[PDB]
């Protein structure tokens, strides 16, 4: 059928400004690292796009990598794209990124100007897009002057395949060299995009006081743990160690008496400071969608249950 979106999609979300700029993101944005590629079905993959927009969520994060096969979540999303949601792209905010490994050899990872360059024409591609909202630098590349992988985000946003321009997994120090070399370079950093959850609090060590000072956002990526921080669980080590299985069944229980699930609880707590921008959520049906979506309606913490959460993690 024709997709129409729901006419009701900004009345509930929550829009968050990100950092000093002029973009507002949903608090809640939603990724596309799993349940985008070939190994899916897209039957599924254009469910979740169609409900997470229907709640207002405007905020959908790739990389050029992400399937697999690496591209086919770009590819896919580029379909769907073109199918559903072309009257509406102006309402959408677009993230790819490149610095993990996409091709072979020497030029298909990394942070070379040569591969930023050629990764973000290989994802417009893809995507049938002119430009992308937001493009990421993924990791850091420590081997390759930084200034070089900086002045190649200013080229991509001068010469117009790129709106704005972030980083991701940037440690405090790199992180406050790359926003000082975009700021003189006059492409400021919008976003920096960090791993944070309960179990994942490195950001609180100096880089959401650095990105406040500066005036970038921030946008939390495994905000679930991978998944670790919901009923899932409720098994090889690789999916929970034991420690962290006590945890998880602990904090339920907080989730409980606060009436939520704890997926929700989880989602709320990384936004309790009010120094992170959005929560960046992965989703294979729709229902963990409408899930999240409902963790705004009971996101507070107070003293004693911020003391309560550092106890079980302590254990
Ligand atoms: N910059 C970077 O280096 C990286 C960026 N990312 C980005 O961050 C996003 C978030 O990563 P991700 O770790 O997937 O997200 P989450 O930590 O939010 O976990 C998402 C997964 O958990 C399960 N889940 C989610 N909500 C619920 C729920 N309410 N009940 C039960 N299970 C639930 C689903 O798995 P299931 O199949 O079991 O239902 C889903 O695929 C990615 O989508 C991606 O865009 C991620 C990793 C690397
Ligand atoms: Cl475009």
């Amino acid at each position: 059928m024709i997709y129409q979106p729901d006419e009701n999609r900004y009345h509930t979300m929550e829009y968050r400004r990100c950092g000093r700029s002029g973009v507002k993101l949903p608090a809640i944005s939603l990724g596309l690292w799993h349940n985008f590629g070939d190994t899916t079905r897209v039957e599924n993959s254009r469910a979740l796009l169609q409900r997470a927009f229907d709640l207002g969520i405007t905020h959908f994060d790739l990389a050029n990598n992400y399937g697999p096969p690496p591209g086919s979540a770009e590819c896919n999303f580029g379909r769907i794209l073109q199918e559903d949601f072309l009257p509406w792209r102006d309402e959408l905010i677009i993230s790819t990124k490149a610095g993990y490994t996409m091709w072979d050899g020497p030029y298909g990872d990394w942070g070379s100007r040569k591969y930023l360059i050629a990764s973000l024409d290989q994802s417009l591609k893809r995507m049938g897009l002119e430009y992308v909202d937001i493009f990421y630098h993924h990791r850091p590349d420590p081997e390759t002057p930084l200034k070089e992988t900086m002045k190649a985000l200013d080229h991509l946003v001068r010469h117009g395949k790129a709106l704005y321009v972030g980083i991701s997994n940037y440690p405090a120090d790199l992180a406050r060299q790359a926003i000082d070399i975009l700021e003189d370079l006059g492409t400021p950093c919008l976003i920096h995009q960090p791993k944070y959850s309960l179990f994942e609090r490195w950001v609180e060590d100096g880089l959401l006081a650095l990105l406040q000072e500066k005036g970038v956002g921030s946008i939390a990526f495994s905000p679930l743990a991978g998944g670790q921080l919901t009923d899932r669980y409720l098994l090889k080590p690789e999916q929970i160690t034991a420690d962290k299985l006590e945890k998880v069944r602990r904090l339920n229980e907080l989730a409980a008496r606060r009436g939520q699930k704890l997926s929700q609880m989880a989602l709320a707590w990384v936004l309790r400071n009010d120094n992170v921008t959005s929560v960046l959520i992965g989703a294979s049906k729709p229902s963990q969608i409408e899930d999240a979506v409902g963790m705004l309606a009971n996101r507070r913490f107070s003293a004693a249950e911020c003391a309560e959460i550092d106890a079980i993690l302590e254990g």
